Formats: C-alpha cells, structure tokens, sequence
C-alpha cells in the first residue's frame, strides 16, 4: 500500500472526520495528529527532526522524503498536522497521489483553532488543556512539534501566535496558495459539510451505501474530554463516552 490522497488541510477544519471518510472508501489506515497522540507517540520525536531539518541553511531533502516514507508506511492517507505542513514534499514523492483541502469559514476555523490546538498563551484554557493532555503521556515536546509543524505550513519562523489578525491572514494565504500549487484536476476543495458526493466522484468511487459522513471532533466534544480526562485521570476509564474519535 502506498498514499493515495495527501491532506492539505490545516488542523479545525475537519481533518478527523476526513480521516475516517479516507478510512471507509479504503478500508486501510489514514495518517492523522491522533494517530501519534492515540497509537505512536514514538512518531513525535522523528516529526520534530523532519521539521528541525527544514530549518537548516541546506536542508537534506532525501533525509525528509526518507522520514515521511517511513511515517507513512502502511497508509493510504494523510491529513491534519503534522502531515499537511508537509503536503508539497509529499506531492513529489507521490506524484499520482491526489490531493484534498478541506477548509472553512475563517472566523470559525480560528475559534476552533484556539479551543483546541492553538489557545493563546496566557489562556487559562490552556492549562487545562495541559492537565488532560498529560494523562494521556502528552507534555511539552508534543506541543513544539504541533506548533513547530503549523509554523512550518505559514511559512515563518518568527510569528506572534498569539495574534488572531496575523492567524487569520496566515489561513487565507495557506490555502489561496494550496490553489496555486496543485494543477486543479490533482486538488479538491473539500467544504466543511460537503459530505460524500464530491469526494467519492473526485476519488472514483461511489458513495458508501448506508454509511454517513463523519462528524465527529467537535470543540465542544474536545472540551468535555479535556474535563472528563482532568476528573477520572484515565483514558480508559471515560472513552465509552467518546465513541468515533479516537
Ligand atoms: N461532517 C461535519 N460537518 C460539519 N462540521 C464538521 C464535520 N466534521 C467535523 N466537523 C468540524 O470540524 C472541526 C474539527 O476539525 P479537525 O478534525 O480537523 O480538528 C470541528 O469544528 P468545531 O470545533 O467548530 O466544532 C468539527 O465540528
């Protein structure tokens, strides 16, 4: 098995339940944050070094086309971060593999953003954000390769993060310029409700009889997790109350 559809699009905009539509036309494996978090922590590590090489004055390109082959192995798909940071490199590796946008309304994406992946830093959200992650193994080197990797997709190394004016030109230009890169018949832009019919016609296949589309990872639900993780200090313990996500 080899990657067929690269995901370009960033973190809140649908990437999980994309995963999963990946995963049912498929029926194999679609990389995504959650697998690291959920299955391969071990993966936070070798994204870090595959990023950390970017930065240098002349990077090794076989080195990073080599790491996200070995990432990768053993799946169909990419979506969300770190993934999509690096969907160019991917385009050239997988040069027959198409590629998806999913994306949003700008203003939304930015409120999901912040509940979820990015809360500024002197949010007190964050700190809990923080407590529920560490239960799950998840501490500070997690957090640099997420943030590190969504530098990386806008294309600075110096940004004030904590800036939403700056965050939201930082979306529209990552995905005007996904629009520049890809040759259109290679790209779907993929709306976040859009459900099966484009994506099936795009990928050449029909659509799933009797199988909805994929609706889950909802901030709302990423809260209650945070705060059911924070009280019972257990993954196992609560997961029968998040069915579909992990
Ligand atoms: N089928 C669907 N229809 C509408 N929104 C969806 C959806 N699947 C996922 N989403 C939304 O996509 C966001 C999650 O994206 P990701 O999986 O990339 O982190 C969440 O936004 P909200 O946080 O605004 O609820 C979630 O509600």
């Amino acid at each position: 098995t080899t990657i067929q559809v690269i995901g370009a699009g960033l973190p809140r905009t649908g990437t999980n339940s994309m995963k999963k539509a990946l995963e049912i036309i498929y029926s194999k494996p679609c990389y995504h944050m959650y697998e690291i978090i959920f299955k391969k922590q071990s993966d936070i590590s070798i994204w870090q070094q595959l990023i950390d090489e970017t930065h240098k004055t002349t990077s090794d390109k076989r080195k990073i086309y080599n790491g996200l082959n070995e990432l990768l192995n053993g799946y169909i798909a990419t979506t969300d971060l770190p993934s999509c940071s690096f969907y160019k490199e991917l385009m050239t590796m997988y040069p027959n593999a198409k590629v998806l946008l999913t994306i949003r309304d700008k203003y939304d994406w930015l409120y999901s953003l912040r509940k979820v992946v990015l809360p500024k830093s002197t949010d007190p959200w964050k700190l809990k954000i923080e407590e529920g992650d560490q239960v799950l193994g998840i501490d500070s080197n997690f957090y640099k390769m997420s943030e590190d990797s969504l530098k990386f997709a806008f294309q600075k190394n110096h940004i004030n993060l904590d800036d939403d004016e700056i965050l939201l030109e930082c979306y529209d230009e990552y995905n005007r310029l996904v629009q520049e890169i890809v040759p259109p018949e290679r790209l779907l832009i993929h709306h976040l409700g859009d459900g099966w019919e484009s994506l099936c016609q795009f990928l050449n296949v029909d659509i799933p009889n009797g199988i909805s589309y994929p609706c889950a990872n909802s901030h709302h639900q990423m809260t209650q997790l945070t705060e059911q993780l924070i009280k019972h200090k257990s993954l196992d313990d609560i997961i029968h109350m998040f069915p579909g996500l992990i």
